[PDB]
């Protein structure tokens, strides 16, 4: 199988992990010729965004049912810096130029990495091993245009350097400019150190944020044992025009091993976090300096038909102290190639600074737990993959506005249940990538639906080369959707129809350098909307190249 790091920060193949898992790779990312990482993720399982308009439009992220804040986003595994003022991830920012690798796992996973992650984890990964130097563009609907420029080389044999640079504007809108840079080093064959840096300077309408960050870290991978030691600094600033400046500072360092015993592994790290705003920051009026510290066990085993696997993580918060959570997943391959998986998970969000310290502040509030349960069978049929899961998520101690007394409370409580199927094969020289999810997300106490979730999704993919023409088709059905109408007041909630969505896609290698490529987003120019209120695109056209050298 192909290998992930995301279910225990170190490889393993993802069928030795039981929860499920997605991997996106470039490859993907451009046959798609996705744009942003929104449209890379909204393809994937469990996954439903929404989005105030277009490209670089505030958008959410709900996995599995569960709110926007309630997915943790890491990049090169590392808490993305943006959520951390709002406490919610948002992705539309972040240049879909530096992403090479998505690994993304649904499910709990607080007990290895900490606070958000709850539905699931998306990890947006930047390090690609492809010597040489490449050349990209692209001109499309409202005036859209990229530019591009990247290698990757030896510096001596055991050094190499890797250097980016993209350009991306797009007119009624959203300008954004990208610069990346790193250097590995191998000491020996076991033993490696890189620095990275990177940072984007974005404008949208005006908006204009910037973010850099730089990552130092030392690895070894031996027969046996493997340890990583990685320190991240990510510094953002983000401007509203009257004057609001949001700017965080995060430091973090953390430590980790893992060593192969019997069938299996077993692993531990410690994981530090500093987070400093500058005043008003957040609509709160002081400069805050928020410290996490967690110590984490993780394990895995094969024992005969059998595979279990667990972590379990305490963390230690400077504002609500200490919270412990768990996770465990038990396989049986009852007969060859099936499979029924079982799991259950503990997993926390910590309150924001906004609900701590803002105007309506509570400074003592918990975080907001989930209890997860959930049952799988998957199979290989008939040269057919595939696999489907129910799940429960009962959370509470969710952090609400109390209107009477003017302030944040932990009250108030969620129950999802939901289920996904997925199935990937081939039929000739077509293949098939589909799934299926169902997501009933309601408030526990009143018993009414969570706003803002498609309730069904369906996903299609189908691929296939015929001449030296290589074509994607993407189907989606975002299904029906409940949304609060703020036009009047008292703001009232309103149901928002199904809607289908048809993309296509080709490329055509011209020549071994030069490929070409093209696309038509929303092929039947359907008028629909995520957010209601907030026109999305219709029809867009796109036409680009890439020059390897
Ligand atoms: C009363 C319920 C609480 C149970 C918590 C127990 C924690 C689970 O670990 C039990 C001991 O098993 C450790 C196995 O370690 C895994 C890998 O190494 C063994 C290689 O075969
Ligand atoms: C010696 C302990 C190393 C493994 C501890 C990580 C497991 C976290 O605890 C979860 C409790 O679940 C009960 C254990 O049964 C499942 C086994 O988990 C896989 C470890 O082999
Ligand atoms: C590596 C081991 C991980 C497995 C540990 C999970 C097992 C938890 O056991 C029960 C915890 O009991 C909670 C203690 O009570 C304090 C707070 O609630 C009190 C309610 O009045
Ligand atoms: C390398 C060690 C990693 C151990 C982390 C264990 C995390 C266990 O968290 C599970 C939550 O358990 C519920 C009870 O925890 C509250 C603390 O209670 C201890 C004092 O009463
Ligand atoms: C919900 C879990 C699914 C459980 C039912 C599926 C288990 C199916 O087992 C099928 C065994 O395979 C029989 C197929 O025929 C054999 C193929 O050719 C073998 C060479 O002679
Ligand atoms: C391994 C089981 C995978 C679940 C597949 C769907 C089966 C549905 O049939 C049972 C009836 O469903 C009752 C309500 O379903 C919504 C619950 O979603 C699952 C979380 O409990
Ligand atoms: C899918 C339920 C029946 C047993 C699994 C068959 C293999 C699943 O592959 C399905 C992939 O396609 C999704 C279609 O889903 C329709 C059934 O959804 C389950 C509703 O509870
Ligand atoms: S959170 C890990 C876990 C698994 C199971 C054995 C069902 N548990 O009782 C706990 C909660 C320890
Ligand atoms: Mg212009
Ligand atoms: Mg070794
Ligand atoms: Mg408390």
């Amino acid at each position: 199988d192909t290998l992930v790091v995301t279910a225990n920060r170190f490889e393993q193949p993802r069928s030795t992990v039981l929860a499920p898992t997605t991997v996106v790779t470039r490859q993907d990312i451009d046959r798609w010729q996705s744009t942003s990482v929104n449209d890379v993720l909204r393809r994937l399982p469990g996954v439903d965004i929404t989005q105030n308009g277009g490209s670089g439009q505030l958008s959410s992220i709900f996995i599995r049912g569960t709110n926007a804040s309630h997915v943790l986003v890491l990049i090169d595994g590392v808490r993305l810096n943006l959520a951390g003022v709002s406490g919610s991830a948002d992705l539309s920012q972040f240049p879909i130029a530096l992403v090479q690798r998505v690994e993304y796992i649904r499910g709990p996973r607080s007990a290895v990495y900490g606070s958000d992650a709850i539905g699931g984890v998306v990890n947006i990964i930047t390090t690609r091993d492809e010597p040489g130097t490449e050349i990209s563009a692209g001109w499309g609907s409202n005036s859209y245009q990229n530019y591009d420029v990247s290698t990757q080389q030896q510096l001596g044999d055991k050094t190499r350097v890797t250097l980016l640079g993209d350009y991306a504007h797009t007119h009624g809108g959203f300008l954004s400019k990208t610069l990346y840079g790193a250097l590995e080093h191998n000491f020996t064959d076991a033993w490696s150190g890189f620095v990275r840096g990177y940072g984007y300077d974005n404008r949208t309408n005006t908006r204009k944020l910037y973010s850099q960050s730089w990552d130092a870290g030392l690895r070894y991978n031996g027969e046996l044992i493997k340890s990583q030691l990685i320190t991240s600094y990510s510094h953002s600033k983000d401007y509203n025009y009257s004057a609001t400046l949001d700017e965080m500072k995060q430091y973090t360092v953390q430590w980790a091993n893992n060593v192969i015993v019997g069938h299996g592994s077993i692993g531990a790290g410690v994981d530090w976090q500093k987070q400093t705003t500058t005043p008003g920051t957040g609509y709160v009026e002081d400069g805050y300096d928020q410290r996490n510290t967690g110590i984490y066990l993780t394990g895995l085993q094969q024992v005969g038909d059998f595979t279990f696997e667990g972590a379990a993580r305490s963390d230690d918060n400077s504002q609500f102290g200490r919270h412990g959570t768990c996770q465990t997943s038990a396989g049986w391959e009852f007969i060859e190639g099936y499979r029924f998986i079982a799991s259950y998970g503990t997993s926390y969000k910590a309150p924001n600074l906004g609900q701590l310290y803002g105007f309506y502040g509570n400074p003592n509030l918990d975080p907001e737990k989930s209890k997860q349960w959930e049952g799988a069978f998957e199979g290989l049929t008939a040269g057919v993959n595939w696999r489907i899961s129910g799940y429960r998520n009962d959370v509470s101690d969710l952090i609400d506005y109390d209107d009477h007394t003017l302030k944040y409370y932990n009250e108030g409580k969620a129950r999802i249940k939901g289920v996904e199927a997925t199935a990937n094969f081939d039929t000739g020289p077509l293949t098939h990538t589909v799934s299926y999810d169902y997501v009933d997300a309601r408030n526990a106490i009143t018993d009414t639906p969570l706003l803002r979730r498609a309730k069904q999704q369906v996903k299609y993919q189908l691929d296939w080369q015929l001449y030296d023409f290589d074509w994607g088709i993407t189907y989606q059905y975002l299904g029906t959707r409940y949304d609060k109408d703020y036009s009047s007041y008292p703001y009232q909630t309103v149901k928002m129809g199904g809607v289908s969505l048809w993309d296509l896609a080709v490329a055509y290698p011209v020549t071994s350098h030069l490929t070409v490529r093209g696309k038509i987003a929303n092929l039947f120019d359907k008028d629909y909307e995520t957010v209601y209120g907030y026109q999305t695109a219709g029809r867009e056209y796109t036409l680009s190249g890439s020059y390897t050298f």
